[PDB]
């Protein structure tokens, strides 16, 4: 599924991400846009052999099982294929564990380089929320 900007903000709000660990909704929409272009089926392979999956590009080295990342963990206790669903529930539940891990949203390279310190409220402007 390819989400619209406001469609995705509403879905994230209903799943409890607005001000989760102090990050306003616009931070989460900004991260999704530059990680996946709002596509739940996005994958990307890394140099180390791990793969990033879904709307928030969650990595198989730590967070999910894909059957081909030797010596990796599965901290969200899910197959990586669950993160490519049209239903964002698994991705949102896993993202809550990541953002709690000590580095906040700096875990997402595109958030640190393209969203942090910007007017992120722009990402939910005009939306009925
Ligand atoms: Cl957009
Ligand atoms: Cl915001
Ligand atoms: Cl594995
Ligand atoms: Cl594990
Ligand atoms: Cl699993
Ligand atoms: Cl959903
Ligand atoms: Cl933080
Ligand atoms: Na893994």
């Amino acid at each position: 599924k390819v989400f619209g900007r406001c469609e995705l903000a509403a879905a994230m709000k209903r799943h409890g991400l607005d001000n989760y660990r102090g990050y306003s909704l616009g931070n989460w929409v900004c991260a999704a846009k530059f990680e996946s272009n709002f596509n739940t089926q996005a994958t990307n392979r890394n140099t180390d052999g791990s793969t990033d999956y879904g709307i928030l590009q969650i990595n198989s080295r730590w967070w999910c099982n894909d059957g081909r990342t030797p010596g990796s963990r599965n901290l969200c206790n899910i197959p990586c294929s669950a993160l490519l669903s049209s239903d964002i529930t698994a991705s949102v539940n896993c993202a809550k564990k990541i953002v709690s891990d000590g580095n906040g949203m700096n875990a997402w390279v595109a958030w640190r380089n393209r969203c942090k310190g910007t007017d992120v409220q722009a990402w939910i402007r005009g939306c009925r929320l």
